């Protein structure tokens, strides 16, 4: 860790407190995993149908989840880890 | 009955199971947050040397909680479908 | 409604004040829309030219501006509908 | 001012001038609906207080205080795209 | 003129300078966002074993760029003061 | 760092990238802290005067620009970290 600027050592408290963060998120995560492949195979039998539309930007909506889900858990395990704030 | 609001579509019961897990393992990670929140705050408000740290704690941890209702509203909207005009 | 945890039912004032503010949501991103419909038919004449990048630029920025609107949207209704905040 | 003086920035046109205000113009109107929505909800929390419902009005003003910030991120990230500028990354 | 826009304010030497500030730092980082775009790009164009993981760190760069760009325009934004109606 | 699920261990052409993002990354941030100090003091002279709304609203702007900054830096980090990614 003290190679990266910024960054204090880990305590048993903390790894517990981060894992355990991490490890909430990642069901949530695949949750939406799932979904996606649902959604996706569902596009895949037919892109020229009505629904093809609907289907895409439920696509794009899971992806935009996902990555606040891993803004969520980089902000939470920020704040557990401590790190030293220059501003 | 004619639905109210502008863009919804019926529910169906594969959606309605699909957006209460969805808010069921949000919820989890949220209260996560929230007793880590709560830790935070009592450990200022018995503050020291680190008062500075808790607040901004505080302050990532309401981040937090902000980026995870918005990564389950757009993952129950995906579920929903709703007309989505643009 | 019920059927959906957290939620509360409608009442004629929420249901008002809420399509008032999708209305308004929606009227800014159609604007958005005849935005991007625009550079997309750029494109389609360009093509190779030099302004394609500076074309494709704009549109990818004005998908983060829809997306942006949404989650405006989002939240400005649920604090209308005033869900049950467990956290 | 000149907007020459800026890093980055271009030209104006009629075309661009008009795409510009025509986002703005729209935005402001959603923003004011946020707007009134905030104030009521601010007038009901000066009159409850300590009631039942605190909680939610306080709740609705952090929440429309995020939806303001959202609109005016998607009305900079639209302007952007019409006016163009320099892209260096 | 930046009369023409709707909501814009006289420049001044003072806003000028602090802006100019701002996008110079921007692009200092920006550039360094870009370089390690281009090398996980160049990576994957001429591959293999970690093709996902070059793929997946492309995307976060990109939104790295976004969340910069975000950055500099509110930082802009506070300098240049214009008129907010909301 | 292998207590804490998903990362993976570090290298030095990794922890040279990072520390050059989060150098450069801090060099703006203190531009944000510098202008927000300037623009409290400004607000702290006289709260009732006409221009104390625009710069409390600058103070605002500041904050969100600090935070969207430390995302651009966590997102490049990650990127360049590449933890084990499960969803
Ligand atoms: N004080 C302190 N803070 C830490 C430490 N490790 C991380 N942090 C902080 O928590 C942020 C989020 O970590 P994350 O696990 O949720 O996302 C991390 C993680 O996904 C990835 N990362 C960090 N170290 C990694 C590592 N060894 N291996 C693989 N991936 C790694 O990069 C993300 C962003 O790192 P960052 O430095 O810019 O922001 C950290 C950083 O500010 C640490 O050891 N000490
Ligand atoms: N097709 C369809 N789509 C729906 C329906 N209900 C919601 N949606 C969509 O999913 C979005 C996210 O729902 P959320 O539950 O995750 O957050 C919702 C929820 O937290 C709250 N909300 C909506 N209806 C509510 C209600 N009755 N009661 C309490 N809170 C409610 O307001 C949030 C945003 O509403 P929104 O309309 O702008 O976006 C919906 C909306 O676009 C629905 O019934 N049908
Ligand atoms: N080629 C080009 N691009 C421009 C120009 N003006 C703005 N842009 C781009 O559009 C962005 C958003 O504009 P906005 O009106 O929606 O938000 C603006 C506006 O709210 C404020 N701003 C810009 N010029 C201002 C000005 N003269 N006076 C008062 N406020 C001003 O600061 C924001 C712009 O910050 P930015 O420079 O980082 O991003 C610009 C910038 O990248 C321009 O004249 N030419
Ligand atoms: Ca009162
Ligand atoms: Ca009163
Ligand atoms: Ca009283
Ligand atoms: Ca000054």
């Amino acid at each position: 860790i003290e190679d990266i600027k910024g960054y204090k050592p880990h305590t048993e408290e903390k790894i517990g407190k981060v894992n355990a963060i991490k490890d909430a998120e990642v069901r949530l995560g695949l949750i939406f995993d799932a979904l996606y492949d649902e959604f996706w195979e569902a596009l895949d039998n037919c892109e020229d149908c009505e629904f093809a539309k609907n289907y895409a930007e439920s696509l794009d909506q899971l992806t935009i989840a996902k990555t606040k889900l891993k803004e969520a858990s980089m902000w939470a395990c920020r704040a557990v880890f401590q790190p030293e704030e220059k501003y």
